[PDB]
C-alpha cells in the first residue's frame, strides 16, 4: 500500500518569484491535507526552478563499455576533491521537445555518438526538498569505439570499471549513479536483447 | 578522439573569483564566478553559475535483514507537484546535517524521530551530488539495521518487503534520487548484507 493523497489534496495558494536570472527561485505557499484528517496551516518552501533534463547512458552491448563525459561542475567544489565530474550525456528539455530527441541530440554533440535503439531507464526527482528538477534517463545503444570529443573530455570505460568507480565514489553524481546501478542490474538481459 | 581507460585537474586549476549572494532566506542562492583550466591548455573565460546552497544531508535506508523488509516514510514534497502524479512521496529517512554533526548521528536521530526506529549496525552505501549543475547539495546514504516491527512535518510510515520496494522503483512509484539509489544498491547487495547481519 502506497501514497494516500493526490493533487486534489493540496492547495497551492501562490507562487512568489524571489529571484530571477538564468534560473528562478520561487516561494511556494500552500495548504495540504493531513494523514489524521484535517488541513495543514499555510506552508512555504523555497524551490529552485531550473526546468527538467534528459539523460542518456551510452552503452555498447557488444563491447560491454560505456561512454562518459568529463567536465567541471563548480557546485561540486565544496564537497569534492575535484569539481571535474564523470557524467552521463544530458541536456535541458525545451518546450515541445521529447526526452528521446534531446538525449539523441546531446549524445551526438557531446560525445560524437550515433545512437541506435533506446530504452527508458527511470525518471527521478533530483532533490524534491529544494528543487522541482526531474531528470529522465534512457539507455542508448552505441559503438563505443566511435566516441569522439563548455569544455568536455570523452571517456570510454568498461561497464565493470565504471560501476567500480560508483562503488569507490569516483562517480558520485545522481544521474550517473542511478544509470550505472541500473545497468549493473540489467546488462545481462540488455546485452541479449540488443545482440539478438 | 576519446580517452579509453585501458590506454587530471585539481582545485588548483580553478580560479573562484567571487561567490556573490543573490538571495538569502531559509536557503541561499549564490552566483559562483570563476575561471577554470581547459583540457587543451590555458584558462577559460569568466564563467558564472547560479547555485542553490542548502547544506548537505544524511540519508538512512532502514533495512530489517531478518525479515527482508525496508521502512519507507511518506510526506508531501511540494516541489514534486508540477511533474508528478502526486506530491506525496515514498522516501528514505533523511535530514540536514548541521555544523559539528556526523552523518550517522543525523541518520539515527531522524530514524528515531521520524519512524520510531532504533538503529543497530550501519554501512555506508554511497555519497552523491543531487544535481551538480544547480546545487551544491551532497547526500550521504547509510543502510541501518532495524527491527521492522518497531516502526510506528506530517509523516506516514510504511513497512514493505524489499522486493516490493524495488518493484516500485521499477514502476516509477518510488522516483526520488535518494530512494532510487538506496534501493538499487540494496538490490545489488542484499544477499551478502543479510548474511552479514544474521551471521
Amino acid at each position: 500500500q502506497g501514497i494516500t493523497f493526490s493533487k486534489n489534496d493540496v492547495e497551492i495558494i501562490a507562487r512568489e518569484t524571489l529571484y530571477r536570472g538564468f534560473f528562478s527561485l520561487d516561494l511556494y505557499r500552500f495548504r495540504h491535507r493531513l494523514f489524521n484528517g484535517g488541513m495543514s496551516g499555510e506552508i512555504t518552501r523555497e524551490i529552485f526552478e531550473r526546468g527538467h533534463a534528459a539523460v542518456l547512458l551510452p552503452f555498447d552491448p557488444v563491447r560491454d563499455e560505456v561512454v562518459l563525459v568529463e567536465q567541471i561542475r563548480i557546485a561540486a567544489y565544496d564537497t569534492s576533491e575535484s569539481p571535474w565530474l564523470l557524467e552521463m550525456v544530458a541536456g535541458m528539455i525545451e518546450a515541445g521537445e521529447t526526452v528521446e530527441d534531446v538525449a539523441r541530440r546531446e549524445a551526438l554533440e557531446e560525445a560524437g555518438l550515433e545512437v541506435g535503439r533506446t530504452k527508458p531507464i527511470l525518471s527521478y526527482l533530483a532533490s524534491p526538498g529544494g528543487t522541482s528538477e526531474r531528470l529522465s534517463i534512457l539507455v542508448g545503444e552505441v559503438d563505443a569505439s566511435t566516441a569522439k570529443g563548455e569544455d568536455i573530455r570523452v571517456h570510454v570505460v568498461s561497464r565493470e570499471q565504471a560501476y567500480q568507480w560508483v562503488e569507490e565514489g569516483k562517480i558520485d553524481n545522481a544521474a550517473s549513479v542511478i544509470a550505472l546501478q541500473w545497468l549493473q542490474l540489467h546488462y545481462h538481459n540488455l546485452r541479449n536483447e540488443w545482440t539478438k
